């Protein structure tokens, strides 16, 4: 049967935030079967410098499970596979996610004691999924913000969050932020609207 | 706290008897539990010995070894935590062999020729492992052949054929091998070797 040097594939970049496990995928096709080693800065992993790492091997892929603790844990990692015929390496970048960019408020439609805030999702998730939205509102000329959190799926599927407990004939400012696993993102500018009588 | 959010490639490729992992990455707090389904059956099942589940903190992997055409198609990942539930569907695609390479040029010498080609437009979903070239003198019966690791063939998309006779017209054609098997043979390309002196 057909022998060949290992052929590797997997994503270019993998995103996470400090303290959060993520797996880097190294899929391998080789005959005869290959031995897979993971490297960073020339050393086999886990190493002294990169110690927050476990490897999960399966017949079709090796997974490097990395839990970054510091800035230095982000950067390039290498999967190398070796068999009788030769070797191949694939380089991955572990990227530090950002929090999301700001949602944009499109329109606010006030509905006695409530308001429907129509919004556009952040232009950038920061590399990991948006999990929730936070809305904050306050009557114009108050300092204290009221807030409510919304699941990101329900919110994004209609592009609306509904704000509640509003007083009639009152001008409010409302602003919106998106939360991903790393934390809360940039908060939108506040938009003003007035509730009905 | 939020209901689970799930991520992963929609389509996963393999051929009968070959294990592949379907990846379901999960973001949830509190931690979620992933369940897998195939044609309404909750896995693992005595009904499905060709399927193993490999869990890691950040992702569950369904290791499937298709034993028949009936094993391809949809698999569903679901995740549940205290807050809610999410599901993501995957398609396990049966890989094809590669489409045909295309021969662009042959640079002939006297007893050898360099054959330049474009790789198959479609790999069939699993990587190309090797190439097979075949060639035949215009008046002879046998197609001669040679195999090449795609690692070398793929560097320039050039392979060298050898054992040719001078001042002789040949056809050459090429096919690519992947894990599923040997793909479509290219259209033949005509060339003539240089004369002696």
């Amino acid at each position: 049967s057909h022998m060949y040097a290992p052929k590797l594939q997997g994503p270019v970049a993998v995103y996470t935030w400090e303290g959060n496990q993520v797996n880097i995928t190294c899929e391998v096709f080789a005959y005869p079967s290959a031995t897979i080693s993971w490297f960073r800065d020339g050393q086999l992993l886990p190493s002294s410098n990169y110690s927050n790492i476990k490897i999960y091997n399966t017949p079709s892929a090796s997974y490097l499970e990395v839990t970054p603790d510091s800035e230095n844990d982000f950067g390039n990692y290498n999967c190398t596979a070796v068999n009788r015929i030769g070797q191949e390496s694939l380089e991955f970048i572990l990227v530090q996610a950002d929090t999301p960019s700001s949602p944009s408020i499109d329109q606010v439609e006030p509905y006695s004691s409530t308001a429907q805030v129509q919004f556009d999702e952040p232009e950038a998730t920061g590399g990991v999924p948006i999990l929730k939205y936070k809305a904050e509102w306050r009557a114009v000329g108050e300092e204290v913000w009221h807030s409510k959190w919304y699941d990101a799926k329900e919110a994004s599927m209609e592009g609306i969050v509904t704000i509640v407990g509003l007083k009639p004939e009152t001008t409010y400012a409302v602003r919106l932020a998106a939360l991903n696993g790393k934390g809360l993102g940039e908060i939108s500018a506040a938009s003003e609207f007035k509730t009905q009588p």
